[PDB]
C-alpha cells in the first residue's frame, strides 16, 4: 500500500567498494537488517542480497543488488516484479552528490538527478518510489565526481553520515506504517547536533 | 598453438572508470586495436566488446569483458571456450600492483597474485596463459589499494605507463607470429627511465 514494503539500498559490490561514499545506500539498509535481526541472504535470482521479516509490525522486503550500480535495475526490477511490490511502496536509499554529508532527505518521485543507479531503475518501474536521499558533497567539478564517489570519506564526513543515517533508521517506523509525510518531514528536519 | 590468437584486456566498463589505473589492461588493448584498424564492438552473447582481425599477418581475437573486473571469467571463459582458444594462445593485460609505473613484464603461468580479476580466470582455464604485467605502483597498504586502483594516476605516472604500454604494443608481432621467448626478452628489457 501507502506502507513501504520493499526497502532497496543502491552500492557496488565486494570490499573494494564498502566503505565507497557511492554504497551509503548499502549502509543504511545494512544497518537497518541488524537493527531488526532481518538477515541478508543471497538471492542469485534476483541478482542480489535479500532478507524479509518484521520491522515494527510489518513485513517488510529488504534489498542489496550485486550487479554493480549501474546495473541496478537488474535486480530491482524483476525483484518488484516477482514480489507484485508497487512503486509506491518501495524507498530506494542512495547517496546523493546534492546534499552535504550530515544532510538527509526523503523524496517521492521525479529523476535520477544523474544518478547512474536510479538511471537504471527509473525507466523500468517509472518514477513513483520514495528515495532516502544521503548527501555525500559535491566535490565541485565533474571530473572529480567519480574518484569522490568511488573514495572513502575522511572520518569527520563520515560521521556527519552515520549521523544522518542513524536518524533516518529511527524514522523507518513511520514509513513501514505509511505515514510518509510524517516520515519526511521528520527526516528532513535532521541537522548535526 | 604457440602463437597468440586472443588478447584480453582486463577492467571495468564506463566513463567513470576508463582512466583509471585498474583499467591498464583496457588501455592496452583498445590501443592495439586501433593500432591494427580492428573495430571493437558490442558482444553480449560473451558479456563483453570483442572484435577479430589481422594483426602482422594473423587472425587474432581482442576481447575486453565488460562484466567488471572480479567477474572477468564471465566472458574471458565462455569465449575462449566457443572459439576453441587453449590458455597457452591468450594474453592477458592487466594492472600490476608490484611494478612501478613504467616497468612492463610478460608472464607465462603462476598465480593471480591477488589480482581479482586473474582471480576470477585461473580457476576456470587454468593458469596456463601469458599476461602483460602493467605496473601500476603500490600505495604502500592494503587498506590504500582501492583508492589506489579505482584512482587516476597523475600526469608523471601516467607517461611512464604510457611509454611502457607503447612499447609493449611494438612487440605484439612476436606474440601473434608464435616468438613468445624472443617477446618475453624484449618486452622485459624495457626501462623507463
Amino acid at each position: 500500500m501507502s506502507n513501504i514494503s520493499l526497502i532497496v539500498g543502491l552500492g557496488n559490490p565486494g570490499s573494494e567498494y564498502a566503505q565507497t561514499r557511492h554504497n551509503a545506500g548499502f549502509w543504511f539498509v545494512e544497518q537497518l537488517a541488524d537493527k531488526y535481526g532481518i538477515t541478508l541472504k543471497n538471492d542469485p535470482k534476483f541478482h542480489g542480497i535479500s532478507g524479509r521479516g518484521n520491522i515494527e509490525g510489518h513485513d517488510v522486503r529488504l534489498l542489496l543488488p550485486m550487479t554493480y550500480m549501474n546495473r541496478s535495475g537488474q535486480s530491482v526490477v524483476p525483484f518488484s516484479k516477482f514480489y507484485q511490490i508497487a512503486p509506491e511502496a518501495i524507498l530506494i536509499a542512495h547517496d546523493e552528490l546534492d546534499m552535504n554529508p550530515g544532510v538527509i532527505r526523503l523524496k517521492t518521485g521525479g529523476g535520477h538527478g544523474g544518478h547512474n543507479g536510479l538511471r537504471d531503475i527509473v525507466p523500468h518501474i517509472g518514477p513513483n518510489f520514495h528515495r532516502l536521499r544521503i548527501g555525500i558533497g559535491h566535490p565541485g567539478s565533474k571530473e572529480r565526481v567519480s574518484g569522490h564517489v568511488l573514495g572513502k570519506a575522511p572520518s569527520n564526513e563520515q560521521s556527519l553520515m552515520d549521523g544522518a543515517i542513524d536518524h533516518a533508521l529511527s524514522k523507518v517506523k513511520l514509513l513501514v506504517q505509511g505515514q510518509v509525510p510524517q516520515a519526511m518531514n521528520q527526516i528532513n528536519a535532521y541537522k548535526p547536533a
